[PDB]
C-alpha cells in the first residue's frame, strides 16, 4: 500500500474556471524528458471519496467533484498553493475500501 495525496475541487472550478489539463500535460512532458514514471493523475468524481475513512471530506465536498492525486506530496502542496479553493488530504491504497485509487464513479 502507498500513500496517495489529493487536492479535491468542484468540477465547475477545476474543469471550467481553472482547467488544469495543460498543467498536467506539461508535467508529463517533463517526466518523459527524464524517463520518470508518472506519479500524478486527474480523477473525475473519484471513487476514493466513498471510503469510510474519508467520510468527513465527502461531507464537505461539492456534489460534482474532481481530484488531482499524486504519490508526491510536494506536488499536491504546489496544487493547493496554486489553486486555493480545494480540499486536501491523503489515504492509502489499495485496500478493501479503496481498491483502485484512480477509479472514477462517473
Amino acid at each position: 500500500m502507498a500513500t496517495y495525496y489529493y487536492a479535491l475541487a468542484s468540477q465547475k472550478f477545476l474543469l471550467e474556471e481553472e482547467p488544469f489539463e495543460e498543467v498536467l500535460k506539461e508535467r508529463r512532458r517533463d517526466y518523459g524528458e527524464k524517463n520518470k514514471e508518472i506519479d500524478f493523475w486527474q480523477v473525475i468524481q473519484p471513487a476514493f471519496l466513498n471510503a469510510p475513512e474519508l467520510a468527513e471530506a465527502k461531507a464537505k465536498a461539492p456534489e460534482k467533484n474532481v481530484a488531482i492525486v499524486s504519490t508526491n506530496k510536494s506536488f499536491i502542496v504546489w496544487v493547493k498553493l496554486a489553486l486555493e479553493y480545494v480540499l486536501t488530504g491523503e489515504f492509502e491504497a489499495p485496500s478493501d475500501a479503496i481498491p483502485d485509487p484512480l477509479a472514477s464513479l462517473d
